[PDB]
């Protein structure tokens, strides 16, 4: 799932290398944009949710907690933080080629 970015993406030679590392940029971008929003939304609605705190509290809190903890650890999500945080270092990766180039040239 997750490829040697540095072996694919070496240092930027030519302007046709620059082009196909811009168009690899956006068409990651685009993904990686749609991936963080939703990672994102989820983590700040757990911060939320920490901030609200009877034997009906005991009975309301373990509910809230076990709910709250069954989202955050869930390995779907927990899948899809991990591809999140491998665009954005793969991302950072072909900017800096990019940027290296272009200052050079």
């Amino acid at each position: 799932s997750m490829p040697d970015y540095v072996a694919k993406y070496p240092v930027i030679q030519t302007d046709d290398e620059r082009e196909r590392y811009k168009a690899v940029f956006q068409d990651q971008f685009s993904e990686y944009k749609e991936l963080s929003a939703e990672v994102q939304a989820v983590l700040r609605k757990f911060d939320e949710l920490d901030a609200v705190m009877s034997r009906q509290e005991h009975e309301r809190i373990s509910r809230i907690h076990e709910e709250f903890k069954k989202k955050k650890n869930d390995p779907t999500f927990l899948e899809k933080k991990e591809r999140c945080d491998y665009l954005k270092n793969k991302l950072s990766h072909i900017k800096q080629r990019i940027q290296e180039y272009d200052k050079v040239m």
